[PDB]
């Protein structure tokens, strides 16, 4: 419930499917958290998102690495908008990987 949009994923399973959503990723996309809790962030990509981008963001996710990356995304209502995501793993210390943390800035259009 804090000032900025967080999302946590289990990528550990099968598409890391997101376990966690605040209000204010509701706010931002549209989408309840009932809607989008078990399933891949990418529902909010689409037809303008940039394959270079998505393919940095997959990089990270496999490496366990921190990734920063401008990407192009739709609100539930098919509003197009630039989302400024940084993420990470949750747990700098677990060798398993388990959880990323990820945080959502809306740019605009
Ligand atoms: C914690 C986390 C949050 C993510 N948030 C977004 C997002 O807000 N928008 C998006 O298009 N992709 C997001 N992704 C990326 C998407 O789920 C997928 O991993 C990439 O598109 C690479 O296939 C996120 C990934 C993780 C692991």
């Amino acid at each position: 419930r804090l000032p900025f949009s967080l999302t946590i994923a289990d990528i550990s399973q099968d598409d890391e499917p997101l376990i966690y959503v605040n209000r204010a990723f509701e706010q931002m996309t549209g989408y309840s958290r009932s809607s989008v809790v078990g399933r891949n962030c990418r529902f909010l990509q689409g037809e303008k998102t940039d394959p270079g981008a998505v393919e940095r963001l997959a990089k990270a996710i496999r490496n366990c690495e921190e990734v920063e990356e401008t990407i192009y995304n739709y609100r539930a209502d098919g509003e197009g908008f630039w989302n400024h995501l940084l993420m990470g793993p949750l747990e700098d210390q677990d060798e398993k990987c388990r959880y990323f943390v990820g945080i959502q800035v809306d740019m605009g259009q």
